[PDB]
């Protein structure tokens, strides 16, 4: 069972419930793929920074409830852990607000990168690659799993608000995109990053990336596999959703937790079997409010593939 | 009836209300007295900016509901609305975790101040003062009061943590001590930024300030009114606070609203009354979650006199 690491932004999410409360989450899309490879049984570990106060602990706490290994999570000296707040009238990036910018995972440095070793893997979203100092330490934990024989794996997760500069954001994460062994789009984020009007179109203008594995997400109609050449569309039981907060990072974590249980990530059979899952995931984690709530075991997974 | 113009930052103060929720709370200082003087049927006036937000547009919302003049409310096109997390178990400010540093009232320029007319009252906090372009905008505003005939209200209510510059609060704020006409100190405050152990000693600390009327707040015990060659305290019926965030506010909008409309502010039967109205607030304020909740009503407040 080869070890996954996530690094980025843990994040509290203020989610309605009720006209006069929000529910205190804990999220953070690399925080939320992590507690789903561990639910799901898997070996995940955590490396970014948070803030020193109660939100920047009660993520720590929950990583450690989650048994996510989080002794690379550090507490940055000054700035404040990410607070965002959410409308649920909304879905993904049109749903969120940020109110900590820049926050502490931002911060990242080159010194809180941990040791990698072959063969494991490392998940990255976008809002780390968003500003200084945190892009450039992401970009150099990148090249440092690649160079020891890791996998590496990115979602860019658009959050355009986070960046100080948004104008460097297109170019900024296709050049993430550039060095990833497998990377989730959904379909809105393939076609704004390629500057087309169709997934078929999004596809053919990444062509020449060469990437091992591309998949997009296609809401409750599952997801889209492209490896050379081969296209499938992937597709399990389409459900209603009570928050859709995360789904895309559940639908990760079951992915990356078969890739990683893998003897070999790159077979098409292992590659099918793992996007089965990520859609159950996906699927199961829209069940409950907050991003982490409903993020399934493999008895609940195992019974709704069923 | 002489209207109060009262700036620096809106908040929304998020307050447990169940382990696992946050009650969504109009806050920050100079709104909670800005709607304490208009729930007592006072003209207050808001200058300030918060962020292009929901948490902004809340306190928006929130300031045209009380019947505040919030026109010269401004949104900032970068900084977020300050957001402050409570915690019940403490009080004041070891009770607050400020989670937007530097929020959008933190940007406060010298053409953000509005037109000021003889004998209106301005009030300010510490948190005004906290940082720049805040904190010399607030400085000018103040002046241009006083030069104008206008009267300047201070509650340091300090907030240690605001302060990109920690070292500077005690300075800063006691310079804003010396232009006032009237300053309220909780008892620690005025310890505090005297470096002394007890009230008398504070006092004696800062009377060549000729400060023309310190009252220095006593929690359940009431106010202690200082003015020259006189020191008397004024207490009412205490109560036991549900939550105490904004009590002082409160106590500091009852204050002013009965100065604001008095013929002869400095009278000495006028001020006793403004703080026996003063407490009556505080007390009252306490009744219920949130700053603003249960600042009274005259119906109320005089029900709770009598
Ligand atoms: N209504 C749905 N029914 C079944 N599965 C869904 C549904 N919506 C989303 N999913 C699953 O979640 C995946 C990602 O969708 P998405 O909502 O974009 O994630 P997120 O909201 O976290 O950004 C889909 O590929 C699919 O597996
Ligand atoms: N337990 C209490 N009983 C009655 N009045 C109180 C009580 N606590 C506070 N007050 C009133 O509120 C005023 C300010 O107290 P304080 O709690 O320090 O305000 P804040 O919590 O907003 O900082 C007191 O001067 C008094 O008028
Ligand atoms: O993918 C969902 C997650 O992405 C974020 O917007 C940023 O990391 C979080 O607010 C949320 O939990
Ligand atoms: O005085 C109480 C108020 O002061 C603040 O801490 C800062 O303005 C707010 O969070 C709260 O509403
Ligand atoms: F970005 Be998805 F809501 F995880
Ligand atoms: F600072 Be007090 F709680 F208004
Ligand atoms: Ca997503
Ligand atoms: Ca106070
Ligand atoms: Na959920
Ligand atoms: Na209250």
């Amino acid at each position: 069972m080869s070890r996954v690491w996530l690094t980025g932004d843990a994040v509290v999410d203020l989610i309605p419930d009720g006209q006069q409360h929000y529910l205190k989450c804990p999220g953070g899309a690399p925080a939320n793929v992590a507690v789903a490879i561990a639910r799901l049984s898997g070996r995940s570990a955590f490396f970014g920074r948070v803030g020193n106060d109660p939100f920047g602990r009660f993520m720590q706490q929950t990583l450690t409830d989650e048994q996510v290994d989080c002794q690379h999570l550090h507490f940055d000296p000054v700035h404040r852990t990410s607070t965002v707040v959410v409308d649920l009238d909304e879905h993904g990036e049109r749903s969120f607000t940020f109110m900590v910018k820049p926050s502490a995972d931002q911060f990242l440095q080159l010194s809180d990168i941990p040791s990698f070793q072959k063969g494991e893997w490392l998940h990255v979203c976008s809002i780390a690659l968003a500003n200084q100092p945190s892009r450039s330490s992401t970009f150099a934990a990148i090249a440092q799993m690649k160079e020891v024989g890791g996998y590496v794996s990115f979602d860019p997760n658009l959050r355009e608000e986070v960046w100080s500069e948004p104008q460097e954001l297109q170019a900024t994460v296709m050049r993430a995109v550039g060095l990833a062994d497998v990377v989730k789009f959904s379909e809105e984020e393939l076609q704004f990053l390629t500057g087309t009007q169709s997934i078929e179109e999004g596809l053919q203008a990444i062509a020449d990336f060469q990437i091992p594995l591309v998949v997009v997400t296609l809401g409750a109609k599952g997801a889209l596999v492209a490896t050379p050449n081969s296209q499938q569309i992937v597709s399990g039981k389409a459900v209603k959703p009570i928050d859709t907060t995360g789904a895309g990072d559940a639908f990760v974590g079951g992915l990356l937790y078969r890739l990683s249980v893998a003897q070999d990530w790159h077979n098409q059979a292992t590659i099918l079997d793992a996007v089965k899952w990520a859609n159950g995931c996906g699927a199961l984690a829209t069940t409950q409010k907050g991003a982490m709530t409903a993020l399934p075991n493999q008895a609940a997974l195992y019974a709704f593939l069923e």
